[PDB]
């Protein structure tokens, strides 16, 4: 069994992530903050007969991450893949104005919280878990991005600027790694059925969906066996790049 | 069976395609100019348990494609898949100027030759099988792009229109097709070792390694394994894409 | 006087430009295949003191291109800039389906019209007037891409796969010529207000307005402002490039 | 006279910068951290009869920003453009290694201090800027990017992050101020001869100078030009857009 680390595991994308790897027999090392959900996702690859663990790490908090590498070596002696699905959002435009003035800005600390865990966290991540994956001679470094990150998206500053930004490391890593039998590459899933979106009013889903050219909002799952494809041993070949998810959704102006 | 058709299936990328959606259980229909060669795929498709058929087909004559797309719905009801690979090569530097004289360019023909197949083919057999794809509300559309398409390359106006445009049309065809269930993408695959470039001299082949991050040169195989990924029915939230099999490849200037 | 070659100058984008660079203090050669309009053209570049000759050329036929830059050579003895500008449309969807049977699709000769004045004519012209640059070591190759180069749209496979494919060769031309002192770049206009758009529907165009953050219809002057900037003797380190002049517009699906 | 404020202005492209504007006859509020260097440029302004302050401000610093954006309305009463150009580097690998040993890894306060300054900044000063803006129905927001942000880049993790991030932040605040009058667009320069650069090796200049088409490393000059064409009255339908200034340049891996 290779061990796959899916950070942001315990909700969404994530959760789908973990589940699909462990079912293709990854042994699962589970990151997130929410462990009674951590626990609970433990429970669901328990009864589907995988082999997996949970750990609480905070992705932006430098010795939470190290320590947490350092446990998962010392138990199974691999690190083969890590995928930097971590995420929090906190919307909001740069200025709002109504009546000659501004009735509310994007505060300083809610881009700060953004850049950290969605930006700053893949970075420490990938760089906790690479040396092993260079004494190994292989892994697969999966990040998450978005479709928004591709085309920008109202409201979103601090959280186009981290996906953006994401693709960018990607890139850099990918050049970097190459030679120790490394690849990078990102995924840029649409709107995903997750809580936030699944909590949307009626009209606005609706509307999501009508401009969704494959008719729908897509699934956690989409993306968790996007993720595995990433991830073979025999996607050796791919690398640097960015797999949009989206259902062919291009976020219009 | 889902019938998948692959154009340009008699070698390299198309072959090896081919012999892997067939090894999947897919019934495949493989286009091709050269008779020889397809002939032998399809022994060796049905000595390993598999099912496919050939027909000489030129993707860039109207009447061709549409008198081969007909056989095929007469012979299997069907077309799940389309692979537009079929393609050819013919470089040239736009103009080459010493003595104050032009003393070689890149032939009207030759630029017509390369957009007739490598644009307009993928144009003509989209096209039609579509509308069954249509009926059935269900279709996989897969387009031969080019790493070269997405950075240009020199030496290669019409190459690199064709790829260029290939990819513009993927765009399209998701935003049109998607409300029936299709979706269209593209690959755009780095060095791979087909016959030519397997020819080339060691030392250059040597460089275009040492361009390349993950390390060597890639294999149809690498190509194969991402069409039958993103054909799949558990893909389906996947489209209007450009998948790059590069290596990590990016061609500088 | 710098010489410059403006096709598609008889209306439009070309028009607008073709004025443009006469004010600034080009000799402007108009290439259009209405000579009415053409005609007029080169009477109002006079009438304002500037320099202007107009000649009848079909961009997209080999002879009259090349017969045609030899008249220039003859007559000023250089072409410092050349804008492939001249472009047409033809619109459809690449199958319409209903009763069982298609009822519609892109016909052969629309597709092959709109690549061949679209995108050979592009080669054609830039092949034609390269020499000329070569020998003085200096020139400027300005095409005209799309906004719709960039996102696709329902509607448009051959006008899509031409200007996506423009860009392409906007970048292979970049790499041969550069060395001889030429820069090659492309502008990818989005809604602008010449004769078919002033003329669609009001509630058409209030729509399209909504969908542009700027909140207009672009006027040809904000492109012929646009080419004029990149021809400048002062913008030799621009090539390569894609210049979006859009509003801030992107084509949703 | 229109006032423009220029950050980092006190070298390399911002001076180039705020001296082309000041000749376009800009008020010129120029933004750095470097106080001697920034009354150079104000006396460099000066001889050449042009209109500027200088002031002392961290872009990455909240309070500092809005302190200075406050004083420049209290004095003048508008900010029609503000060149967020300021930036630092520290560069160097994720990860490091010789002997399957760690020997150097990109610190955590070097990842910070670059997304700090290169990311965050961009993110105050335009905060800060906007409500005058809108107020006054009219603004252009213009963000420093790089070559390096298109492709990613071996050693510059951070800087390619940021550089890569503020283009996505562009595209958001295109769509959020659009309606307000205001444009925001990104420049990616090239290799560009400022300090930093020009104390490179001979060997490694050269090769720079051989991989860039227009054989040349790029001015400060011909990116101050590229700034003041996007911020012209005349440039409002703009938005939204990376004007590469790069000299055809694409960074091979
Ligand atoms: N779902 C979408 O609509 C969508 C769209 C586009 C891109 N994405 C990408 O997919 C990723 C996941 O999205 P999601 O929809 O599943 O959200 P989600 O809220 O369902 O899951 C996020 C998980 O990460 C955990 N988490 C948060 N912060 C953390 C930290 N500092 N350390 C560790 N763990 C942490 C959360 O507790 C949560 O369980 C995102 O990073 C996003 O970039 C999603
Ligand atoms: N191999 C590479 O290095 C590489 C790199 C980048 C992009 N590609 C591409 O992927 C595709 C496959 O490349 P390849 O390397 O396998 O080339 P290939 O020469 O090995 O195979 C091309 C096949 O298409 C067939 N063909 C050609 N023209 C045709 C026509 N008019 N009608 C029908 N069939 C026809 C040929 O007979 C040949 O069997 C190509 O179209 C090309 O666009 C390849
Ligand atoms: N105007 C737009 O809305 C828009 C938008 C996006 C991109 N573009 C591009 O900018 C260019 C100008 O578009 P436009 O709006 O000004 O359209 P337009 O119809 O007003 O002008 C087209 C001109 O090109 C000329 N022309 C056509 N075919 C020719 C041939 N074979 N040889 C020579 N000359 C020829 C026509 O006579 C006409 O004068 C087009 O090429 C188009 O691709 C335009
Ligand atoms: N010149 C090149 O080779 C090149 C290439 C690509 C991109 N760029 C980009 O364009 C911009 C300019 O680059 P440069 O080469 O001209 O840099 P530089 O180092 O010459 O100048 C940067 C300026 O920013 C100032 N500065 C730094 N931190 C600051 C802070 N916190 N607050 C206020 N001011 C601060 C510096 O003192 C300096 O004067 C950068 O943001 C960079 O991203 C440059």
């Amino acid at each position: 069994k290779r061990v796959a680390i899916i950070t942001g595991a315990a909700n969404g994308i994530g959760r789908a992530t973990a589940l699909e790897f462990a079912q293709a027999g990854y042994h699962v090392v589970a990151w997130d903050l929410a462990e009674e959900a951590g626990a609970a996702l433990i429970a669901e690859i328990a009864d589907a007969g995988g082999s997996a663990d949970f750990a609480r790490v905070d992705v932006s908090a430098a010795e939470s991450v190290e320590a947490a590498v350092a446990e998962i070596i010392a138990e199974h002696g691999r690190v083969d893949v890590l995928v930097n699905n971590a995420g929090i959002l906190h919307d909001g435009q740069l200025v709002k104005v109504k009546g000659g003035e501004v009735v509310k800005k994007m505060a300083e600390a809610q881009f700060d919280a953004v850049i950290s865990v969605n930006l700053k966290g893949v970075f420490l991540c990938t760089q906790a878990v690479a040396p092993h994956m260079i004494a190994a001679k292989y892994g697969r470094i999966l990040n998450a991005s978005s479709v928004v990150g591709l085309y920008g998206n109202f409201g979103q500053t601090n959280y186009v600027a981290a996906k953006s930004g994401v693709i960018g490391m990607t890139k850099v890593w990918a050049r970097e790694l190459g030679r120790y039998g490394i690849t990078v590459n990102a995924i840029a899933p649409g709107f995903i059925a997750t809580e936030m979106v699944q909590q949307m009013p009626e009209r606005v889903l609706e509307a999501m969906v009508a401009r969704t050219p494959v008719g729908r909002i897509g699934d956690p799952v989409d993306i968790a066996r996007a993720y595995l494809f990433l991830a073979s041993e025999e996607s050796g070949f791919i690398s640097g790049t960015t797999l949009s998810v989206d259902g062919g959704m291009v976020v219009g102006s």
